[PDB]
């Protein structure tokens, strides 16, 4: 019970992934974000040698077309391969100072999360992967100089999980809300914190969308951005931060969740920034969500609890996530300046649905990441995007 | 993210009770370390002195310096932190192992994971967790087996009741026995028993958390604890694996308290039971010895019962229902059912009087004294007796 083979299909739906499969010629099920894994922290030679690893293994896959489906749990399994080399951080942490202890820490909380990636719900060892990814973030608060702590809101019959991060406790901070991709742990952003906005005292607060994470027993709904404006609401009662000074981050469709937040909670937030957030295109598109891959459609399938999938009911149902269609990008352009951008060429965040949040926000822009040029392009998009956030907070 | 022996609330006088009591005992440990060398048996040697040595050898603060056991805190010396590494260790070699070999590397690092959650209090974050991580690998070390083990859901009371059916294989329908452990081990704890006992003759064995414990944590500990045990029994006719006409039981420790109440509610189904260090009547009956246990076994109790503070004297008092006499079971007619009551020399919770009222009311019923101390001799005779009787019934 490999991970892509977890999630079942609908006959016609069998076909037509084994189109979009052959059509895609993609040597593996998951998407790798190889660049953006980086960024969060994954040392680049380290990367290199767990993938090598798992695309040379001589050991059965459960699509050899796909180098990371290799189905049982031991050398070349993609689960394993990368809980080895966080296990190899994690150990190396042993005599340690505190402070390298932690950030060895975190970098193998980093390796455990992506070990689950994409985290599908059934998916044993993501679910395992997800527990270590946990306890070596835990590990590594117990060992860091900053203030890391595990915040839990009652809400809707349970509790919202979120982490603040703090530089000190000696005055409110102004603080970040952050929350990544359906496909993302919300303790896969101490880079954020620590490169960033640690630099200036911000401090930030991770939150899990519903049905991911900390948040798995929320369902996603229509209305999923509440997750975020319950812990909104909660901002005041926390005397380190200061919450007339909030920001938001979102990845992917956490970015989508932001730019919502940022209409519904339009007087209470100062700034917003998105990175590769599906805004419209993809969700008011069928034939376009018929094109994505596999991977990208379990994780859909597994978020929504989608038993059996029938991709082209699915992709007629998503227009609802559409934040056009919801009505939020036609009238009124939110007070909220908006930074919307995304790597040039990615299907879930087309060019045109960043330009779309830019025009309804007041002071709103689009940009593309770049590719060509590395000493301004990836790295300092993402420097700039966080600079023009905090000059909105500390301003 | 309060360490383990400080998470259970107790009122004044009874915190001042337990006091007393620590300091008069003057052991090094708040885990029963005795009591854990019935899982210890699954675990090598030189590996539980090494994560002792590193538990017991660390500099980092502790709740009670006395206890050496616990260092609060997830870093180096916290038991749950020490004994996730070893499993985390025994999960990284089953990946470079075949067959068999990895199949048992991955069991070893599951039962480390749940000796990490040990005793696993309710409350207990890190042995929340380590349950995660020993449920995980439990499943892949199934999927490596050449052994067959099915998890079974079973709808009951609103609610699923999860157990494990072990099988040496699904070629023809095997005699199976149902194990209950304690109120301090899971369901899963349990492999060696089947693997080195119950596999030799083709028994089969399903394991089930009472309620309060483990996968049944949700179902409340009633004065019919026995009742999913007795579900899974009822489920028995539709699972063509096992031969429903060949039912046996095991219960350790309270969890043969279960058993026996079981085998007297069951008559028919059940072929034999046999129970090893099972508080049966003693401790319930007085709460001058139950005042005085240590405090690790009052907090499991008082997370089981869900209280909220604890009053030692009042809870002494409320386990009296836990008696088999006390709920009428031992003073009438026998059960038919053939019982096997045995328990170590010397154990304060399940005194060899308590096993011979066991026996006695039942037909062919039989008590025994272990009259060891030390685990290697004490676990292989006692285990021997109890699969030698089982045999004898369900292999007839």
């Amino acid at each position: 019970k490999e991970t892509s083979a977890l999630t079942q299909y609908m006959p016609t739906s069998q076909s037509l992934l084994d189109e979009i499969k052959e059509k895609n010629g993609f040597s593996w099920y998951r998407n790798l974000r190889r660049l953006q894994w980086v960024w969060q922290g994954v040392d680049p030679i380290e990367q290199e040698q767990v993938l090598a690893r798992i695309a040379s293994s001589k050991h059965s896959r459960t699509d050899e077309q796909w180098l990371d489906t290799v189905m049982g749990y031991h050398s070349g399994n993609w689960a394993y391969e990368w809980t080895r080399l966080g296990m190899e951080h994690q150990k190396r942490a042993g005599e340690m100072t505190n402070e390298a202890a932690s950030e060895a820490l975190f970098s193998a909380s980093l390796c455990y999360s992506i070990a689950g990636y994409p985290h599908l719900k059934s998916d044993n060892l993501a679910i395992q992967a997800q527990v270590l990814a946990n306890s070596a973030y835990l590990e590594a608060a117990k060992k860091s100089k900053y203030i890391i702590k595990q915040l839990e809101i009652p809400f809707e019959k349970g509790k919202i999980t979120a982490h603040l991060h703090l530089t000190n406790t000696d005055k409110p901070h102004p603080v970040v809300i952050v929350s990544a991709g359906l496909d993302s742990l919300q303790t896969d952003m101490w880079r954020l914190f620590r490169d960033h906005l640690a630099k200036h005292d911000i401090a930030m607060l991770t939150v899990d969308m519903p049905s991911v994470g900390y948040s798995s027993k929320y369902p996603l709904t229509e209305d999923y951005s509440r997750l975020h404006q319950a812990v909104l609401n909660e901002l005041f009662s926390i005397p380190y931060v200061d919450h007339h000074r909030v920001g938001l981050i979102g990845f992917r469709f956490g970015g989508n969740a932001m730019v919502r937040l940022s209409f519904l909670e339009q007087e209470k937030i100062k700034a917003c920034v998105i990175l590769g957030a599906p805004i419209h295109d993809i969700f008011a598109s069928p034939q376009k969500l018929q094109q994505m891959p596999k991977m990208y459609l379990d994780v859909l399938a597994s978020r929504l609890g989608k038993s059996v999938v029938d991709i082209y009911s699915l992709s007629g149902q998503m227009a609802a996530w559409s934040l056009k269609v919801q009505g939020f990008l036609s009238s009124r352009k939110t007070k909220v300046p908006i930074l919307a951008m995304s790597l040039e060429g990615d299907p879930v965040s087309p060019y045109s649905d960043n330009q779309m949040v830019a025009f309804f926000s007041t002071y709103g822009k689009a940009k593309k990441i770049s590719s060509k040029t590395i000493t301004q392009g990836y790295e300092q998009s993402l420097d700039l995007a966080i600079k023009w956030l905090e000059d909105e907070l500390l301003r």
